[PDB]
């Protein structure tokens, strides 16, 4: 499934900010708009048993063009935050729930 990185109108989102995947089906983040972007897992909001760093970007890795791509697959069921290191502040957040 595919989640935008900022949306078309330069809003500081992704898009969708929340959803539901089945375990373990690829989530393809796409750097759209607002750039820049980036990904990655709260250690304090996610199922026990994760390991954010193995799903997260670099926070020095910022995606700065329009097509760019973040894929990960989550294989653990619960809920997960994920927020975009430059804009967190902004509340670029997002959850997903892994069903
Ligand atoms: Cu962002």
């Amino acid at each position: 499934v595919d989640v935008l990185l900022g949306a078309d109108d330069g809003s500081l989102a992704f898009v969708p900010s929340e959803f539901s995947v089945p375990a373990g089906e690829k989530i393809v983040f796409k750097n759209n708009a607002g750039f820049p972007h980036n990904v990655l897992f709260d250690e304090d909001a996610v199922p026990s048993g994760v390991d954010v760093s193995k799903i997260s970007m670099s926070e020095e890795d910022l995606l700065n063009a329009k097509g760019e791509t973040f894929e990960v697959a989550l294989s653990d069921k619960g809920e997960y935050t994920f927020y975009c290191s430059p804009h967190q502040g902004a509340g670029m957040v997002g959850k997903v729930i892994v069903n």
